[PDB]
């Protein structure tokens, strides 16, 4: 049959967004969030379901994040927000998930290799677990009223476990996973309701077990699903896996679970696992095949993946072979029938979250020997002008066949023998100061250079006279996306109207799309850091996104190996980078905000990124100057584990986080390092609307000159400033110059 992991939640027109904020800011009331929300679910069921779709998801809705949703479930609600038991609502739900005027909310992070983030449980001994929240068999209730049955789908009991944390004072000792008995009671009491409502199929989502786990932990995932075992009985039980491929021994230990049924995999992203299901699979078992991406934006290869569910049709096809996604759509754009500009061409090698229930349906037909004849030939078509047309492939690819020179490291002249050459074509006082790139926006209007100019010569005309800073930067007014300002301008690049994918919370992201062989065609930057840099006599430091946050933060092409096409896109970034010199930019800065976000999720795996990630970087400044010097840029704080990627990344100075660690853990940039080049760690926080006292930064700068020598060590904030606001930005700028001046006294 056919079968969907998971789905959007924010609606074709971020229907769920508006009206998230709106209750959050009072223009509306709970019972106007609820209408929407039972609104959403009842057509999302009822599309999927005219689809053809076999097994529809229940519980795949949430009004901030899946696993809060479970958190609630599980009543796991932290002290600070005095919760007392009985049925959880929306006060609770919030506060957990954004905090209110007196409580933090709960910490937020990455989900997996994605660009979504989860809520982090915050558990411990000491937590009273209880069933708080009927969200699942309620919504299994609802949709059944409606007519449309559907598969309920929680986050396996054990997986949950191991994406949480212990709260505070949870001594060192504790072991997460000890909490299983705890849990389990109430996973039963939910799955127990479910049948009960006429339930018949249930989804465990279990993807931690595609992470590289020891042995002791894949076992306690054993002990869990023959604990849960009489419960499951009379029930169809399919658990989930996505976003790479599951380890050999995760395998064994998955595919003899007791209760569970069925097996979904990845094999978009995790084919690999094919190998091991051909070597072996249980016997009248389902398998869920995610041959369609609900990670990427394109269309899919019927005719590949056909060849493929044949296949696996062979292993077994007696009607256990089930047509599936990837993954949840939850990781890309609704609706790709709102895209009104882009061209049918372009859009006839694209499909969104709505196309991919329909491709995964078609594809179900044609096995079942009714094959929609005129959707495959579209298909076919549509694929073969995607590698036809000179849109996609060019000569862009040849330069790119050259950049096999071995290695692009900068010129030799060793950066510490460099540094020389560039205090001599700069010279500037010890322990320098300086800003990340953006500050604060004000009015903003869509001639226009004049308007433009002001806003620069105030942020200039500002620097100066602000103390003194000894390296300025134009701003950046004239740039709405660190990452689209530059697409906008390349050749393989492509805008989506609608295409928005949920990031966190009510905020959505809108990728760019790199559909071809991408090249810069003109000079991007240069005019604009030009003309900033006459308006002082001090540094101007020209501003580029590097080639990897670019490739990280888009959709990319799903023909090619994302390195190939990481190295064109460093190609492209080399020129402005020789252009920006030309013009007189000696001082030029390029951030690589989102480095470590296509890290894989197989541990044994991450060198082979960090490596063609890191070389893409040397190829934008590799054929630089010795006197020119070049600034990189990464939103990190934690590198003990990527360390030295970032001495290969060969940069003249650098600048990362910190600003609320100990200036202690940078002593990973000496022991068994000795990495000795421009740095500087953030001592101004620019995610608070708080001021830090020149006396606090003076501290902190102390504090790193007792580790990081003070020969290379630079002071600017945490990151831009464009999220912070003049008031703010002010003094606590003034006070980072005297903090400076201070120890310069010294
Ligand atoms: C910079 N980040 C961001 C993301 N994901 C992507 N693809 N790109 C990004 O710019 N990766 C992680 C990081 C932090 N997360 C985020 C995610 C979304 C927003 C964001 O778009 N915020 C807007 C809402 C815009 C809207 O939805 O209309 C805001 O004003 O809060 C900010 C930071
Ligand atoms: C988040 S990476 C920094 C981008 C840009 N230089 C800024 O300062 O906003
Ligand atoms: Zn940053
Ligand atoms: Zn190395």
């Amino acid at each position: 049959a056919s079968h969907i992991v998971g789905y959007p939640r924010m609606g074709p027109k971020r229907e769920l967004k508006f009206a998230l904020e709106s209750f959050w800011d009072g223009k509306s009331t709970a019972e106007d969030l609820q209408k929407v929300s039972a609104d959403l679910r009842s057509s999302i069921w009822k599309q999927m379901s005219a689809a053809g779709t076999k097994f529809i998801p229940s519980n795949t809705f949430a009004h901030y994040d899946q696993v809060l949703d479970t958190t609630a479930m599980l009543g796991a609600v932290p002290p600070r927000y005095g919760y007392t038991g009985g049925e959880i609502g929306l006060d609770v739900y919030f506060s957990m998930a954004r905090g209110n005027a007196s409580v933090p909310a709960m910490e937020m992070t990455k989900w997996f290799d994605t660009n979504y983030h989860y809520i982090v449980p915050e558990l411990g001994p000491e937590v009273n677990f209880s069933y708080a929240s009927h969200k699942a068999v309620n919504e299994y209730k609802e949709a059944k009223a409606l007519g449309v049955d559907t598969v309920p789908v929680l986050v396996g009991p054990v997986s949950y476990l191991l994406l949480s944390k212990a709260a505070k004072g949870v001594d060192k000792s504790f072991e997460l996973l000890s909490l299983l008995p705890k849990i389990l009671p109430i996973y039963k009491e939910v799955i127990t309701e479910l049948k009960a409502a006429g339930a018949t199929w249930i989804q465990l989502d279990e993807p931690v077990l595609v992470m590289d786990l020891e042995g002791q932990k894949l076992q306690a995932f054993t002990g869990a699903y023959a604990e849960l075992e009489s419960t499951l009985s009379g029930l169809n039980v399919l658990v989930e896996t996505y976003f790479a491929d599951i380890p050999a021994e995760a395998y064994k230990t998955l595919t003899s679970l007791k209760g569970v049924t069925a097996f979904g995999f990845d094999l978009v992203r995790g084919t690999k696992t094919l190998d091991l299901v051909k070597a072996g699979f249980p016997e009248g078992k389902y398998l869920f095949a995610g041959v369609v991406d609900g990670r990427n934006i394109w269309a899919n290869d019927f005719a590949a993946s056909l060849s493929t569910l044949q296949a696996l049709e062979g292993i077994v096809g007696k009607d256990k072979l089930v047509v599936s996604t990837s993954c949840s759509l939850l990781h890309t754009a609704v609706d790709l029938i709102n895209e009104t500009k882009l061209d049918d061409e372009i859009k006839s090698w694209m499909a969104f979250a709505a196309q991919k229930v329909v491709e995964v349906n078609a594809l179900a037909k044609a096995l079942a020997g009714q094959k929609d004849e005129a959707l495959f030939s579209a298909n076919a078509a549509a694929l073969a002008s995607r590698r036809s047309s000179p849109r996609v492939t060019n000569e862009g690819v040849q330069k790119a066949a050259a950049a096999l020179k071995g290695s692009d490291h900068r010129r030799a002249t060793n950066v510490s023998a460099r540094l020389d050459a560039q205090q001599k074509k700069l010279n500037l006082p010890i322990l320098p100061t300086t800003t990340i790139g953006s500050f604060p926006q004000t009015v903003e209007l869509r001639e226009d250079y004049v308007k433009a100019i002001k806003e620069e010569i105030k942020k200039v005309v500002d620097l100066q006279e602000e103390l003194d800073i000894d390296v300025l930067v134009h701003g950046e007014p004239e740039r709405n996306d660190m990452v689209e300002y530059f697409g906008e301008q390349l050749s393989g690049f492509a805008f989506t109207a609608n295409g928005w994918v949920q990031s966190y919370g009510s905020r959505c992201v809108k990728p760019p799309v790199i559909y071809g062989d991408v090249s810069r065609p003109k000079a991007m930057t240069v005019f604009w850091s030009a003309m900033a840099q006459s308006m002082t006599s001090r540094p101007m430091k020209g501003m580029l996104t590097g080639p990897v946050t670019i490739l990280n933060w888009s959709f990319v092409r799903n023909d090619q190996p994302r390195h190939e096409t990481c190295y064109q896109i460093a190609l492209a970034i080399k020129d402005e980078v020789e252009d920006l010199e030309k013009g007189g930019i000696g001082v030029i800065q390029i951030d690589e905000a989102a480095l470590r976000e296509g890290l894989p999720l197989r541990k044994s795996e991450h060198a082979f990124y960090l490596d063609w990630a890191v070389h893409s970087f040397r190829i934008t400044n590799c054929g630089v100057q010795d006197s020119t010097q070049i600034h990189t840029h990464m939103c990190y704080s934690h590198f003990n584990d990527i360390i030295h990627s970032i001495i290969d990344m060969d940069a003249d100075v650098i600048t990362i986080e910190n600003s609320r660690s100990d200036e202690k853990l940078l002593s990973v940039f000496r022991e068994g390092v000795k990495y000795g080049a421009g740095i500087g760690p953030g001592v101004y926080d620019i995610h608070s609307p708080r001021i830090p006292s020149s006396e606090e930064i003076a501290d902190r700068v102390n504090k790193m000159l007792a580790v990081l020598e003070q020969n290379i060590l630079w002071v600017n904030p945490d990151c831009g400033l464009k999220t912070r606001k003049y008031t703010e930005v002010k003094p606590a700028l003034k006070n980072m110059v005297d903090a400076a001046k201070l120890i310069r006294s010294q």
